[PDB]
């Protein structure tokens, strides 16, 4: 078990065929989880689930450029649950990541931070106890 925040180094960045195994459990009464695949301090790929934003539990994905989080992209299918054990998974495509949640196809989010290779970072935080992060090229 790690310690929440946790970075992940991706030294060279990301890769087509790259898949990024994240493995955690969700804690009682969360609240948020947050994946940020970063290249410096823009934020390529963020994926926030959120628990009760407003009663509603809703997946948002976004970009971070100088500080400024572009448009979201939401998916409402929720895979995560309190207290339940999860797997996500982050394939990178060409043109995408895609996303899975316990061997379940849950969204793509099309690149818009275009250097990969320089997308160094994978910052893990939020209510969860992480047991492990790593990937692998399948
Ligand atoms: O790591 S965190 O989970 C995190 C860290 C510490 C505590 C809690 C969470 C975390 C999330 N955030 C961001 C990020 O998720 C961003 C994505 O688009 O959304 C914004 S909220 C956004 O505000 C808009 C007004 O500007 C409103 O128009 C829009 O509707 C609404 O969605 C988030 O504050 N930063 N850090
Ligand atoms: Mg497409």
């Amino acid at each position: 078990p790690l310690i929440v925040p946790y970075n992940l180094p991706l030294p060279g960045g990301v890769v087509p065929r790259m898949l990024i195994t994240i493995l955690g459990t969700v804690k009682p009464n969360a609240n948020r989880i947050a994946l940020d695949f970063q290249r410096g301090n823009d934020v390529a790929f963020h994926f926030n689930p959120r628990f009760n934003e407003n009663n509603r539990r809703v997946i948002v994905c976004n970009t971070k450029l100088d500080n400024n989080w572009g448009r979201e992209e939401r998916q409402s299918v929720f895979p995560f649950e309190s207290g339940k054990p999860f797997k996500i998974q982050v394939l990178v495509e060409p043109d995408h990541f895609k996303v899975a949640v316990n061997d379940a196809h849950l969204l793509q989010y099309n690149h818009r931070v275009k250097k990969l290779n320089e997308i160094s970072k994978l910052g893990i935080s939020g209510d969860i106890d992480l047991t492990s992060a790593s990937y692998t090229m399948i």
